[PDB]
């Protein structure tokens, strides 16, 4: 008995997911009382159901976290047989280090909050670091967006005379995996930035001058990393720059910084509800999440989607 | 080893609690990133400390809840010997029953969340129902508002042949304790629904005509319950109506509904930050919380400040 | 896979539950050694079964509690797929507040004990307060007595221009539901203390003189609360008084106090075994429990038997 | 802050324990309501206390179990720093095997019940099997009665021409340890009993005929094992028999079977409240429990009492 | 979906179990990096599978323990519906008491390690003591080797003038049962362990006279107990000595000591990989484990194997 | 009472830690029976002690892991007030992701095993990745080896024309910090692991030109990364290469490959017992661990070591 519900974060994705399998979104309501307190209710019976609750960590984030936790709790209190937290974008995966003393490793905290709310498993996509998987004791199915991102580049850009680029050192793994998949060279643009030598503006590594540059990242939030990588690419010689990421968070001055940038096109998935933009394009992962949910429900191989 | 910290919900209350036992507020910063994700940090060492974190559940409540959860988690991660969640107002205390099918008993969920975050105890004032205590496995010290509410009526009303009233059966327990510490007789109301229709066709009990009314309630949110009773009292007789509660929540139409109603004065503690109104007196409970905290730190009887 | 078992507390109720869904009572024996230690044993395999264990908290309650705990533990040790504690009467539901310092909130303790013993869910009828639900992490299905109590008043009283009364504010919720399903108006009492002095100087509300009284309460233990209201009703007017409750506990001076009081008839379910009296009618709820159990086993809406 | 409390099982022992250290029994009350439900309350503050609660598993056993669990729970709810279950006799240590299918390993169940009630440790004496220690995750200090039993035999009996006897095979370890300590031979009397051969009455092993026999066991409940070992000893030649055990449970027909037996004297500790008997003698372990409690409180070596 | 896998400890047993169920042995890899760290990987999906993992605690024991824990952990992380640790020989069942202060009750520790790795059940054979069952909260199915040992003795030995011999008190239960099974008389040794390799016979009990002695024990490790028991039986007049044990561990000097001893034949099961010796025989428990697994998967009675 | 103990992995380090605190090394025994099972025993009382147990994960790794778990378990069973697992080298920190499907995130598993054995804290040095911290719920104090490595380089090398080199992206944070500490420039390798023994350099980034290259890494295991990095630096024109790592594991072909390489000197700490080589140097971390332990015991700031 397969049931899908949505919070308020990304109902279009959740609707599209359910639709992909020929299922409706299950009926649930969440209210906000005058004192700003949340309330959650399922209209129909969840009893003995295999239930999947879709929520992304987009603004307002803390209302969405709590709605997810409450919906998970209520589903177990309503006698669901199994409850899966479907979290297309887990923003707190960025809070995965104790990089300053006396902070919260918030990703781990949220993993434990989810577990005590009653979640039996998680379904997610492109965690900020792969180690976040280890913050959960419950099973996590961690989906890749490489297939849709690779398809976007192979179909939209022109890969004759092209290179995939890593601006950060932490980007190298994902950019290398795309380069092998697309049959393209890899290049790097200096991460320091050379705070001593003659050439103060970014130093280059690999052939870029004539070529069309391809940037892959996990997410775009303020677009600050994106915009500075593109400017460095252009002054280093490059003809044009295309960008892709899994999570188009697009927050603060992101849209305007992208518009002002000479980047040609920026592709993101619909893990986060997409925003209006002439240069913004969205690659849907609703059929991918849907096929994962179906296989989780039926005990079919999820990893064979990516192998 | 006694350290005290505040979230963003009621820093004045915590500053007063701190000054009332001769200690400074501990340095802690809580940020928001552009993506609306919280970040918490303690500036000083808390190692082997007996730490108390003050947060009331005021708007925006989900950010305050999450910040509390993070601060408790970060304090245990920073090797605090003990951490107490000082929650002056626990708003989700009202979500204590499963009165609709397939909802979250959210007060219980939050107790569990606090515990997995790492809280060793709770210090709180005037919970909506006495059964909420049993939602916590950890010890909760449950401060009473009766002393400071009685010493307001005594110190600046002074009405012989007065009467004291409850808006709710449930707060009858509170109005059968004030009432009769002052030495007056009784009255009360009991109906639904605050989340439905207008305001509100009621049922009253007691002798009020040649008598002057005092109201005792746990909290005032929308002030509908307040205005209902004031209208019902000051129409079948009744010279004048005064009002008292522990939690001055004051949201939605409340501040305006107080001015429009013939109620003389409304009394609230500073569990929630004070909101400015014409006839709106607020009673500091910072000395009471500071005394409870001093006793908790030293292992002295906290029960002794009730009797 | 549907198996049903009883302790020693109310084998008749469980026999009727079993016969009402066409299944035999499962064979289980519980012994006492000379040293007063319990011993529990299942005679048949329960392996991968959906097992339901019926025990009410009747005298001697501690032996019945322990036998329930042992039977749940032994059922999980025997590899039951699922075990439900069918608790028709949960007496410790009354220990739900910390109204005295340094006591046990015993309802919570017992929920925790049941869970560590291995109970996956609880099936119960008419808990003393609705907050007890929140003492369980596991799902509790909370059966209502209103249908069978209404269908007693309708089927064998038949009083036009009658009135319906509550002994307790708290059971006002129950008397604001019966009341008005029948179509009569209201009345209620509210005071302390059953564990103190005689019986009992009270405070009543409503119009009773030219009207005939019905009483609705959660339970009747010593029947003091019953006799108090019957005396208070049948003295300021009132033709005749009838009585109804879910739990026919009937201990101490109760059976005698019923005969001595001018109350016409007392109605109770068979959650506790029936005690023989002159005007003492008992309403079988075995068909209702059997229907709830059938629904739990098959995953059908248990909420649907409330509406 | 060292505090000792007692349940109803063995207040004289608990009083003597506290007295041994120059401390009073702390003030606690336990009531039984008319419905047979328990209630527990501490009169004084336990806050930040190192609290020890003394209870033996003697009839009525299930009331005593529950009283212990409730007292442990209430002590943690009253903010004790540490709570130790002092269980001088743990009768359910006999329920330590799954020797028939589909039973409770009740000793393990009770260990988990104790832990969820809130016990931080256990202090006990002569567990029925040493493996019961492993049923607890919390620390258990397991005291020996060999010093007091050895002292009894060395001072009361006359060890010239004496032998210590094992009737059961399971007795051999404890009887051997006493034999080495007293400088006596060991003997055995057949455990089968030879269900085939010529001599149907018990077969002998080791020299018994002229000698005075000494029986040691963990406990005496019905005295059935004791009485049959003594009769076998007399018909096998023995002059006289003395018996000792840790736990004088003395239940059912124990007292009369001992009186009818030619056993000269039967010694037991006061872990269980002793019963009246001319041939019964009690060896006090109150000073031993007291010195253990003192050392647990102070972090001094408990095992050096026995080394 | 029934799925069987193997660690490195006893692949031939796992293979024989799989083949008796009509199934392939699931594909698992275990690697050791140059730093001596282990790595496990399931080659194909085990999602929603009923997973059985076979591992005996034979040398190298800690590698085998860790591999089992990792395989259980990886099975749960890969979304197994259920995982059973099939442990034919649980060697640490000998670490079942605190018989010196400040040691680990290692059997209990391992039970808890297994549980936190994610094991839902255990299937094992001939635990050293019957209390070890109680160290596990998760269900354990405990198989007897008595039927195959009895089938073997009926095959190989003349049973006209035979007697079954327990080499110590701890084994008396198992030997007794074999006696009652085969309709033979019973005898036993009181054993005193002085070291890991050296033991001593305190006394022999029962009619040996001139019989064919059948020794049965749980395990043979160094064979010190076996060969001392053989010597004791022979110069007590026995005709000949046959030996059987469940666990043929055969370490240290065992093989040499079996060769020197006049014992005619030593049979053990293949819970542990066998070792070559002229007098050594091995009985396979693959069919019994296969049948138990078949029944556990289908929810049929496992006790029915031994009754 | 501060108490230090050692497993078998690195007794010289534990001894040096103890001696720097002015304390004896606590008496522990670890035995291996003939069946390869471990046994631990503390010789003297550690009751109410602040217990620190030193164990590195060096070969034989699984024996050392199990010994640590047993020692932690035995410490708790022997009534330690607190136990800290001091793990100078946590080798399984490399098992921190699911980079193939159906593996164990072994670092997380071990974190949970440690917690269930009863560890209250961890003290460790230079974890392979900064996310491993989040695998532990219990507090972990994570010591940097950077101060001693910097003190060493300032001692042994000419720093006028030097550059610090990270041999992979995962180590860039640590190398960067050393650069900023010593006021030197920074360079790094993009590494591609092909097997446990074999790796490849994809690209070198930064100004080497004709400098004295200082490699710093977390660990040296097979030295494949070290020697590939050395070669890459040399035929990129570097003058000379010095290397330092925290963990000198030195397994497989490491010692031979260090001898062949033109690297001048390879320094590692003594987290792992050192191995003899002409170019090998070892820096002791006993004073730093001792100071951390001293501070943990006294509740003084541990971060203050590295700021
Ligand atoms: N959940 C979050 N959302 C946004 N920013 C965060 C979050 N958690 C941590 N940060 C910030 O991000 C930085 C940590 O990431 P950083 O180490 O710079 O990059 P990477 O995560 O790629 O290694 C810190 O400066 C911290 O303040
Ligand atoms: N945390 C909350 N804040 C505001 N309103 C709530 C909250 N939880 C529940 N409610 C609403 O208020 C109702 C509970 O109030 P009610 O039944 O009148 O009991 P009480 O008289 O104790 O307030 C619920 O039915 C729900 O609609
Ligand atoms: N399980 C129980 N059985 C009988 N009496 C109880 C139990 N628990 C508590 N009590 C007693 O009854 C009182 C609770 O009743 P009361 O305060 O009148 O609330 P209610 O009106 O909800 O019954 C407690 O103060 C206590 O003395
Ligand atoms: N808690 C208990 N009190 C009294 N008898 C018990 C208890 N638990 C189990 N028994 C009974 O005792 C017997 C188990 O003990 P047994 O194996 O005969 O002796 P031993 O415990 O010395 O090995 C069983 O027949 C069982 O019915
Ligand atoms: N896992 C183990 N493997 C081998 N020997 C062990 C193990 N655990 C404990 N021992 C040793 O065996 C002794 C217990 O043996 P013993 O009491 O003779 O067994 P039993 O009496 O149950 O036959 C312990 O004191 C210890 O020396
Ligand atoms: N505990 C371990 N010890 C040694 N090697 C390991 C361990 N765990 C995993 N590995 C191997 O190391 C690989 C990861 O290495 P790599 O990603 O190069 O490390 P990093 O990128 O963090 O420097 C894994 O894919 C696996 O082959």
């Amino acid at each position: 008995p397969l049931l899908i519900f949505s919070g308020q974060s990304n109902r279009p994705l959740a609707q599209a997911i359910a639709e992909a399998l020929g299922l409706p979104l299950g009926k649930s309501t969440t209210l906000r009382f005058a004192n700003d307190n949340l309330f959650v209710r399922y209209e129909e019976s969840l009893r003995e159901g295999d239930v999947f609750i879709v929520q992304s960590f987009v603004p307002p984030v803390q209302d969405h976290l709590m709605e997810l936790l409450m919906m998970v709790d209520a589903a177990k209190g309503a006698s669901a047989a199994r409850v899966t937290a479907v979290i297309p974008y887990f923003s707190y995966a960025r809070s995965d280090k104790k990089d300053a003393p006396r902070i919260s490793i918030t990703a781990r905290l949220i993993a434990d909050l989810l577990q005590t709310a009653g979640a039996d498993r998680v379904l997610t996509m492109t965690l900020h670091s792969p180690q976040v998987h280890g913050f959960f004791k419950i099973p996590v199915d961690h989906l890749s967006a490489e297939p849709v991102i690779a398809n976007y580049f192979a179909t939209r850009v022109d890969l004759e005379n092209a290179v995939v680029v890593a601006p950060d050192a932490g980007d190298l793994k994902r950019a290398s995996a795309l380069a092998r998949r697309l049959g393209l060279p890899l290049a790097f643009i200096d991460k320091e930035r050379v705070s001593d030598t003659e050439v103060r503006v970014r130093m280059l590594v690999g052939e870029v001058e004539g070529k069309t540059a391809l940037i892959v990242d996990d997410e775009i939030s303020t677009a600050g990393s994106l915009v500075e990588a593109v400017e460095a690419l252009m002054q280093a010689g490059a003809k044009e720059v295309y960008a892709a990421a899994t999570h188009g968070v697009y927050v603060g001055p992101a849209l305007d910084r992208i518009a002002k940038s000479p980047v040609k096109e920026v592709a993101a998935t619909d893990t986060c509800p997409p925003k209006e933009g002439p240069k913004l394009r969205t690659l849907t992962v609703a059929p991918l999440f849907a096929e994962a949910i179906w296989r989780i429900h039926r005990g079919e191989s999820v990893s064979s989607l990516f192998t």
